[PDB]
């Protein structure tokens, strides 16, 4: 009688905390608008993510003809696809982002200064996060970490904590545009180094009597809803059902897992209501 | 498909545990019944409580912790103006401050449905009443009223006494008291969820206009199996929202048999990695 309740519950829960990306160099304002479409659709999901070249079409040319994607947060993707600009560049990539109308910022730290030299790896993400966070304002600035370029764990962990000494708002496992995304151990490390983070800087506050809320961005790819819903498991085991809201927990997936998420949901009789 | 066959059931457990309230209130009911079903309530991840008649308030809160002390982790819901709802407002008044007195965090109190079926008027006036003399002695705790929607006779006698309830101070509008059959959760639910928006907005211009505290929604599913439950869990966030799906917002509550079946789904799931 409740055949697909489950899946059609995970669905739902899914598009509440679901960030679809538009990010491929082939995007033309047609596919852009054909994904934010879907993502506006009530319920709407959180938001998109674009390249800067997309965030004015979105945010004035797109909202005449669809007046729904006003109500989607609008992620511009600076530094991408390779981590090789500078603080300053970035910097001014932002500035652009923010000035077309971008809602949050996301950004991928230099991977490959990372598996060169760590010690000088952290220091470009410290310098990199902090000069973006300043620009960014009280908006969010999310921090690629790109987990399958970073060669070892103990890598991966210290790309994280430097992001966060940096002033990241969230951290993200995979930019979206990589050959490699989220995978359990990635998601564990980076949770444990925020966890770890967090005791350090909530003792501080509580010993000095001082009185950020920071999330995880799990970026899967072009991976099924069952994979996802796997992740979203190990976030509430990891980090706690409390964990599971919107200021500290995202999940960013392809244009086929969105279309895959609201027709699972569609499926839900709604007839009683 | 052979793959993934649990992970949606698996999660939906976890979440209905996340907001699980198990009754424990049967006639038949001793310290040694009682002590069984907090032990499986309190087992990590522990549910949000327990729903006791006061006599058991004490045991929980004094011994049973002695020997298991994980017990100190759920929350005691004591159940008064159980299971009639016919006492006098002084009389459930004094019930509740005993209860309190015992230990218990929270409050579960029956209208009288009867009154609201033989005179509405007469029945929304009672009701004002024992919820605002009940929630004077609560104080800052928690002060669920259980509208019994399967005995009330009609869809306008719910929604008045569901206004009545919030208007007297409930912090919850609780479907049905956990004892006995359940009829009619489903109309109940949808009833209670138009009656409290439409309250919050009429609340909030109230108090600006002298110059809104949280309620929830408990829906006790009775012994329905998992696959039900869900489904009204599904009703919720339709009818409410994903905002509301928090325990300061909603509560499911159900039978021993439940908790048992949802914690093994829950832990089938391997969180080893
Ligand atoms: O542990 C008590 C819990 O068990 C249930 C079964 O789910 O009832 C059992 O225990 C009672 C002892 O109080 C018996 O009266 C009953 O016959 C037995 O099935 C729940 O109803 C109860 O809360
Ligand atoms: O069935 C309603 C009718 O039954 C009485 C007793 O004859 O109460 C019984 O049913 C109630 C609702 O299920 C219970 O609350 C009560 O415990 C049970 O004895 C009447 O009082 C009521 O009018």
């Amino acid at each position: 009688y409740f055949q697909g309740i489950y899946k059609q519950f995970t669905s739902r829960t899914l598009l509440n905390f679901f960030e679809v990306a538009a990010l491929t160099d082939g995007e033309t304002n047609e596919s852009v608008a054909a994904v934010c479409k879907i993502a506006a659709k009530d319920p709407a999901i959180v938001g998109v993510s674009v390249r800067p070249a997309f965030v004015r079409f979105i945010r004035q040319e797109l909202v005449k003809s669809a007046p729904e994607v006003a109500g989607i947060k609008v992620c511009a993707a600076v530094n991408f696809p390779e981590g090789t600009g500078t603080p300053d560049t970035v910097s001014l990539e932002a500035v652009g982002a923010l000035k077309d109308g971008a809602d949050e910022i996301e950004c991928l730290i230099d991977w490959r200064r990372m598996n060169e030299n760590v010690a000088d790896g952290e220091s470009r993400i410290r310098l990199l996060v902090s000069e973006v966070k300043k620009v960014v304002g009280p908006k969010t600035l999310k921090v690629v970490l790109s987990g399958g370029e970073l060669q070892g764990g103990d890598i991966i962990s210290r790309a994280a904590v430097a992001a966060l000494e940096g002033g990241a708002d969230f951290l993200q496992t995979s930019s979206g545009l990589g050959a490699t995304h989220a995978t359990m151990f990635t998601v564990h490390l980076i949770s444990i180094a925020l966890r770890e983070y967090m005791v350090r800087e909530n003792e501080r506050i509580r010993v000095e009597g001082i009185n950020r809320c920071i999330g995880i961005k799990i970026e899967v790819g072009d991976v099924h809803m069952a994979e996802t819903a796997d992740f979203l498991m190990q976030m509430i085991f990891e980090n706690g059902p409390r964990s599971i809201v919107r200021d500290k927990f995202r999940v960013g997936g392809g244009f086929n897992l969105l279309k895959e998420l609201r027709d699972c949901y569609e499926s839900w009789d709604s007839v009683g209501v």
